[PDB]
C-alpha cells in the first residue's frame, strides 16, 4: 500500500485501510480471519451474476487455455458479441473499450469532434480523466465541460444557446430523478436539437434487459458495470456519423479472449431479463424489511431506490458513521456513502441471513439517534454521494446555490 | 460476421483486401484457423503474449481466479500485495500503479508529470496509444494538448530543451533496431542537462529482452510497461518518482480488483521476472533469424532482418517486394506483423523453429528470381523505421535534409 501510487475506491476500515477479502462466491466474502460477510457492493456494481459464477468461469478457463479465439485476431466469440449488443442496446454502430472511463472519454471526443462544437454539459460522474475535473459546478472546465449537478435550470440556460453545444452527457439515476425530470431532460434537449449521451455504465442492464429509460432518446450509449460480470469490458453504440472517429480506436488487448467469454456469456444471461427480476425481488425484500426494522426501533435511517440499485439515507454524518460500524460488526459489506447494488447470487436464503444481520445491527443503533430526524440536507448530501448531483425536489436558484456551497 | 457494426478499426492480421483474418483456436505458437489449418504466430496479440497462447500455468491461475479462490473484484487481496511488490523490485521506483490499457497509463502519467512540473510543454517521440492527446497536424511544434511530437530528432529535441522552464517531460517509446548507444548517450545527456524528467515508455520493451527495462542508457523518472506483464490479459503498470506522480492519487476505476487480470499479471510477472522466458525467446528467435537471412541470401531475396529473437524486423527492398513477401509467407502459414515487429513468445520452441524454418525455405522459393536485381536503399531503412518505431531512423542528415524526409514520409 506504502507503494501504491493510486488510490482505489474499495472497502476500507475505520482507519482508512483497505479491507482485504481472501476468497469469495456467489454473495458472500471471507476476510483472513475466515469470517463470511455479504457483499452489497459487488465490485462497484459490476458483479451482477455473483463472485465466481460458474458458467462465466468455465467459459473463461475454456478461452485461458485458448479453446475460444486468441489475442492476435478477430474471433466468431467478437461477432456474437458485437451482434448482441446492438440487438440490446441499438444503434447504428457499437465500440468496445477496457473502462468506463476510456469508453466516455473516446465517445465525448468523438461526438465533439462530429459536432465541431466546444462546449459538452455533463451531469453525473464519467469516470476518472482529468477532462472531467472542474474547480466549479456551472461553468467550463479548460476542457470546454459543463458541471450542471442535474439541475434543469442551469440545463436550460446552456441550451438558450445550443448552437456552441455539441452534447449533452448525463449518467441516469433512478433513485432521485423521476418521470417528471426525463420529460423535461428530454424535452430541453429535442427542443435544441443537441445530442444525447447517455452514460449508462452503471445502470445500462441493470433494471432490465436493456437501457434504463425510453424517457432518454440517446445518440450514443455507454453500458459496462452489467455486461461482464467484473470482467474488464465497456461498450458504445449508437449514431455513425457520430461516432466516425471511433475509426481511430484501437488497443493492444482488444481481442483477449477472456474478456471476450465473460462479456458474450453474461449478456446472454442479462438479455433475458432474468437476473434482473431476480435481484429486484431479492433486494425488495431486504429494503422492506430494513425499513421496518428500523421505522420501529425508531433509527434515522431510510432507503431510497428498489432491489436492484438502493442507498440508505442517515440523518446525520454521525449516523452514518454508526450504521457502517454496526454493519461491519454484523459483517455486511455495503459501498459505504454510495448505493448498494446486490448480484443475481443474493437469493432468498442469503436475503434471510441479511436481514438477520440487519436485525442485530438496528439492535445496536438503537435508542441512541431517536432523537435525531432525516431533513432534505439529510437526503440531498445522500444523493450526491450516489449519484453525483442534486436530487429532483424543489427548489429556487438560492437554494441551489447554498446546497452546492455545503457539498462541493 | 460482425465487420460493418464496428465503429473502430483494431489492428490485427487481414488479408490482402484489408480483411480481418479469422482464427479459432491457439496454443503455444500455433493459431488454427476456422479450416483447420494450422499457422505460426510471430504477431502474438501486438507482442503482448510472451509465454504462449493458453499457457497453462497462466489458465490454471486465470480459472482459479475466475471462481474467487484468491480475492473478488470488490476488494483489495493478498494477490495485490505480490503483484506491486514484484513490479517494484523488477523495474524500480519509489511508487507503483497500474491500469488496464498502455493508452490507459500513458494519458494518466503524462498528465501527472505535466501537473507536477507546473510546465505545459512535452516532448514526445514513439507511438503511446489511441488517444487523441497525441494526434498531431504537424512535427516539431505543440499540438493543441502541448505535445510536440519529435520523430527521435536530436536537433529538433534540443532546441526544445533549451526552454527548460516551459518544457515539463520527455516521453519516448524506445526502439533497439534503428536507434543505436550513440543516440541513447545523446538524449540522456540532454535531458540530464535540461533537468527535464524522462517518462519511458517501455509498453513495448520493458521485460522484453531481459528481468528489467530496455536499455541501462536511460535513467527514466518514470516507467511504463504492459505488453510483457500478463500473457495478453489487459494490465498495464507503472512507476517511478513519488512527487511527480503524485497526481496518480485521483485514479480509480471499477474493475481494479478484478481477479483473473491480477492472476495473470502475477503469475506471469513472476515468469518474467526470472529472464528465462526473454532467453529462451532470443536463443529460437536468433535459430530462425540466422536461418530466415541464409535462405534470403541463398534465394536472392532483397529483405534484410533488423533486431534479435526477441524482436526483429523485416526491411524488404521496396513496397512491391513487402506485399509479395506477406502474400507468400501467408501462404505457408507464417502469420506476421505486416510492416512492423515480430515477438515470439517462449512457446518458439525448437521443434516450432524447424517447422517455421521450413516455411521460410518455402517462401524463398515463391520469391526466387522475381526481385533478384532489387536492393535495400536508405528509404527502405527510413520506410521500415517509421513503420515499426513512428519516427525517424537514426541515420546522418542536415536540419534540412530531415524537413525534406520528414514531408516525403508524412
Ligand atoms: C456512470 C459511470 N460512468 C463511468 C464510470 C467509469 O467507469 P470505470 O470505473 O470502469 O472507469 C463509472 C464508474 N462507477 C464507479 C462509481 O462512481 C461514482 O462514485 C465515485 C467513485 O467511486 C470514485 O472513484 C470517484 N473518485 C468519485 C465518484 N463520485 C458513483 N457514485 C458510484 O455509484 C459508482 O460505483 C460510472 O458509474
Ligand atoms: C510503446 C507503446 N506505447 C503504448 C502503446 C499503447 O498500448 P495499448 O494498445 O495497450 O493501449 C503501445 C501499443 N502497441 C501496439 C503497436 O503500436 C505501434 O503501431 C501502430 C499501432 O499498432 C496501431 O494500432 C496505431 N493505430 C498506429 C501505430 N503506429 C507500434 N509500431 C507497434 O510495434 C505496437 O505493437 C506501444 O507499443
Amino acid at each position: 500500500g506504502k507503494l501504491l501510487a493510486q488510490e482505489p475506491t474499495c472497502p476500507r476500515d475505520a482507519d482508512g485501510r483497505p479491507r482485504v477479502f481472501v476468497e469469495g462466491s456467489g454473495a458472500y466474502l471471507t476476510d483472513p480471519d475466515g469470517r463470511r460477510w455479504i457483499d452489497f457492493d459487488n465490485a462497484r456494481g459490476s458483479v451482477v451474476l455473483g463472485h465466481g459464477d460458474e458458467e462465466v468461469a468455465e467459459a473463461i478457463a475454456r478461452a485461458a487455455r485458448g479453446r475460444s479465439g486468441v489475442g492476435t485476431a478477430w474471433s466468431p466469440v467478437l461477432d456474437s458479441l458485437l451482434g448482441q449488443l446492438q440487438e440490446v442496446c441499438g444503434g447504428d454502430v457499437v465500440g468496445l473499450y477496457r473502462t468506463g472511463t476510456a469508453a466516455l472519454r473516446s465517445v465525448t471526443c468523438a461526438v465533439r469532434d462530429a459536432r465541431d462544437r466546444s462546449i459538452v454539459l455533463s451531469s453525473g460522474y464519467h469516470g476518472y480523466d482529468p477532462m472531467w475535473h472542474c474547480d466549479e459546478p456551472f461553468t467550463p472546465n479548460q476542457h470546454g465541460i459543463v458541471e450542471f449537478l442535474f439541475d434543469l435550470d442551469v440545463l436550460a440556460e446552456w441550451l438558450s444557446r445550443p448552437e456552441q453545444v455539441a452534447a449533452v452527457v448525463i449518467s441516469p439515476d433512478h433513485m432521485h430523478l423521476g418521470e417528471r425530470w426525463y420529460t423535461e431532460f428530454t424535452r430541453l434537449t429535442k427542443e435544441a436539437d443537441v445530442p444525447v449521451i447517455a452514460d449508462e455504465v452503471k445502470v445500462g442492464l441493470r433494471y432490465r434487459a436493456g437501457l434504463s429509460t425510453p424517457l432518454l432518446d440517446p445518440a450514443v450509449w455507454i453500458v459496462a458495470k452489467c455486461l461482464a460480470n467484473g470482467s474488464p469490458v465497456a461498450a458504445v453504440g449508437g449514431d455513425a456519423h457520430l461516432l466516425a472517429a471511433l475509426e481511430d480506436v484501437s488497443f493492444t488487448s482488444y481481442f483477449e479472449p477472456t474478456a471476450m467469454a465473460a462479456a458474450t456469456t453474461t449478456l446472454r444471461r442479462m438479455a433475458t431479463g432474468e437476473p434482473q427480476q431476480a435481484i429486484r425481488a431479492a433486494g425488495d425484500r431486504f429494503i422492506a424489511h430494513t425499513r421496518a426494522a428500523f421505522a420501529n426501533a425508531g433509527v434515522p435511517i431510510d432507503l431510497a431506490g428498489n432491489g436492484n440499485l438502493f442507498q440508505f439515507v442517515c440523518a446525520d454524518d454521525e449516523v452514518a458513521d454508526a450504521f457502517h460500524a454496526a454493519a461491519a460488526a454484523e459483517g455486511l459489506l455495503f459501498f459505504e456513502g454510495d448505493n448498494q447494488t446486490p448480484s443475481a447470487a443474493f437469493t432468498d436464503e442469503v436475503v434471510e441471513d441479511a436481514c438477520g444481520r440487519i436485525d442485530r445491527v438496528s439492535a445496536a443503533l438503537t435508542g441512541r439517534f431517536t432523537d435525531r430526524e432525516l431533513t432534505e440536507e439529510s437526503w440531498y448530501a445522500s444523493a450526491w454521494g450516489a449519484m453525483d448531483g442534486l436530487a429532483d425536489r424543489p427548489r429556487t436558484r438560492e437554494e441551489t446555490t447554498a446546497i452546492v456551497e455545503r457539498l462541493w
